[PDB]
């Protein structure tokens, strides 16, 4: 399943991903192709921020859909 994940700067990057992955992994994967810390990172789809433990499929998250990365500050 391909999916975009977009950062608050506008860029986009292409993910493959399946229904059995977790946010975890995603964020994972996310970290692998940009670099960001999983910690740091703050994933929204369909108004709803998303659960490391959960699954795609828990949020019926489908090809094409887009997530928001929203970075969390560490330090005020
Ligand atoms: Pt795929
Ligand atoms: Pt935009
Ligand atoms: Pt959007």
């Amino acid at each position: 399943m391909q999916i975009f994940v977009k950062t608050l700067t506008g860029k986009t990057i292409t993910l493959e991903v399946e229904p059995s992955d977790t946010i975890e992994n995603v964020k994972a994967k996310i970290q692998d192709k940009e670099g960001i810390p999983p910690d740091q990172q703050r994933l929204i789809f369909a108004g709803k921020q998303l659960e490391d433990g959960r699954t795609l499929s828990d949020y019926n998250i489908q090809k094409e859909s887009t997530l928001h990365l929203v970075l969390r500050l560490r330090g005020g």
